[PDB]
RNA sequence: AAA
């Protein structure tokens, strides 16, 4: 790995300052180096999103509606974290697949086995209104093959718009991965929001998280798709294979450097002599729960 | 506006008997009124031919679909059994919620999705209604007309109603094929819209494609401009009705083909109740 | 996402 000095990592997509032509050979590298790296990827991004809402004082008293939550192993850590902080949250996890049994026996966590559609979204809105809803969507459908088709993505993203216009959440975190330019079909629309980059995403994933706080929609064109492809490939090929030699941490690889800056936003009841001691404690706690050495 | 004197309105595109060269260029909820009338006319025709009862209406491009609630109630109250499948990429009007015979689907439709819903709707007879459109470039239209064609060839419906608006010749690209059918003109369409509804009834799996040429695009633009500038701005004075503007005269003759359980003294009385009913549902004072 |  190449060495580099950095004052900060790229937190949002628009900070990526270079592009590189996608090489299809990338699909052969190991996608997830760490065990349960997907749960880790989700835990860090959702801890980041929710801690920002806690910062703005809108998290306390809210109901987090998480659609596409199964198996959701990491959600148990997320829930325990805010419960131990004394934040009053109710959890509603909805997925057609069964959830991880580690989520059982929690009074503030309602498990629902169902694929959501427009009719069902209206019923849970009427049930939860007038309480604050925070939406987390990680839905993904697939029709055969080995990867989702562009039609599957367009249907998923249309559904995520339906979630927003019906649930009317105070804030939302949406799965966002643009269709690749060679599989384009039609322009489509997604909400406004910040495009949070994900440490410990798959090695060459172009997925990010669309974070919005609500106080319209934007068109996505094929030229945007080309831009996403080249920017994320530079990020995955070059940036995430750097060692940050000025970074004071046991692991200096970029993804740990990136994770570090996200964990700095997290609240904690325990006091620490240094910020590093806090982050190191949080990281080992996350890794231990997820069975990562 | 201008005073007129007619015996019947222009019901289909072929009846337009004059052209006119183009030039650059509205009730509340007129778009829902336009769709309601055209679909009530199409489905009533199917009721007369006895192929409506027991069918599934596959409506692609249905949102928001406010007027569909009126159609569903109209035929339901008559004892006609219709199942409704409304498929779109955005959500529908809440007035469609809570109806067990109406299924709301959020999906971007492609060929493979059509095949799967064909399998799951079997053995029901299918009635297709398509109003798909993207937020128009000629290429967008050709894309939608290509999709509407595979809707028919895959779903094998007993009848279909297709959105049909020819690309303008100053935006022509290449010839394309559309199904054979009757080109129904729509009252209360936009003042200078060239859009009509293509209505087809199939038997023996006889589907026939017809070429659309650049010369056709000119003949559409000319005939529709004569209809939009001349025919529709007239006032049929020999028409016994509270409103004699040509659109209501057009609508009057469409609503006359609509069944109703209530008896009436005059046929005028029946159409006046239907129009008042349709306006009162759509909140059109 | 997990394997
Ligand atoms: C008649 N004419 C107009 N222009 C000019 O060219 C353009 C065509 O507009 P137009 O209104 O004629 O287009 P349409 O597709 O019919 O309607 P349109 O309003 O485009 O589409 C309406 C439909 O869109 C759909 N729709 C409505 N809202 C939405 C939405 O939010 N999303 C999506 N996806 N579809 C929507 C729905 O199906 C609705 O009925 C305009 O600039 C005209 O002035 C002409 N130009 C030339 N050279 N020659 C002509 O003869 C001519
Ligand atoms: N319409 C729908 N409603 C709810 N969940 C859906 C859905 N379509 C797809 N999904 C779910 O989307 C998920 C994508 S993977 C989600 C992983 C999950 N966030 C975790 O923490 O492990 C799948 O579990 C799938 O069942
Ligand atoms: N491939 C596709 N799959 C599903 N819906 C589509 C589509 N392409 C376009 N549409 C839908 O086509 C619609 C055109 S407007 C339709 C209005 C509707 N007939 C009503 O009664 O209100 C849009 O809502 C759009 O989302």
């Amino acid at each position: 790995m190449d060495v580099v000095s950095l004052d900060k990592p790229f937190m949002y997509f628009e900070e990526i300052d270079n592009e590189l032509d996608y090489e299809p050979e990338s699909a052969n590298e190991v996608a997830k180096k760490l065990p349960y790296q997907g749960q880790l990827k989700l835990l860090l991004g959702e801890l980041f999103f929710l801690s920002k809402l806690q910062r703005h004082g809108i998290l306390d008293g809210a109901t987090v509606v998480y659609i596409g939550s199964a198996p959701g192993t990491h959600i148990r850590y997320l829930r325990d974290h805010f419960y131990n902080l004394g934040v009053i949250i109710k959890w509603m996890l909805i997925d057609g697949r069964h959830h991880d049994p580690i989520l059982n026996g929690l009074r503030d966590v309602t498990l629902v086995t169902r694929f959501v559609d427009e009719e069902y979204l209206r019923s849970i809105k009427k049930q939860l209104h007038p309480s604050k809803i925070i939406l987390i969507s990680d839905v993904r459908s697939k029709r055969g093959g080995n990867e989702p088709s562009t039609a599957d993505l367009l249907s998923n993203y249309a559904l995520q718009n339906v979630m927003i216009s019906i649930l009317n959440p105070v804030a939302s975190s949406l799965k966002w991965r643009c269709p690749f330019p060679d599989q384009w079909i039609k322009d489509f629309y997604i909400p406004h929001g910040n495009k949070m980059l994900q440490p410990f995403a798959p090695s060459y994933s172009a997925e990010m998280r669309l974070l919005s706080i609500y106080t319209r929609l934007t068109r996505v064109t094929k030229s945007d798709a080309v831009n996403y492809e080249k920017k994320m490939y530079y990020l995955n090929k070059i940036v995430r294979n750097k060692v940050v030699i000025n970074f004071d941490y046991p692991n200096q690889e970029y993804d740990y450097f990136h994770m570090y800056f996200m964990l700095r936003t997290v609240y904690c009841n325990k006091t620490f002599p240094t910020t590093k001691a806090k982050i190191l404690f949080l990281q080992q706690s996350i890794f231990r729960f997820l069975n990562i050495p």
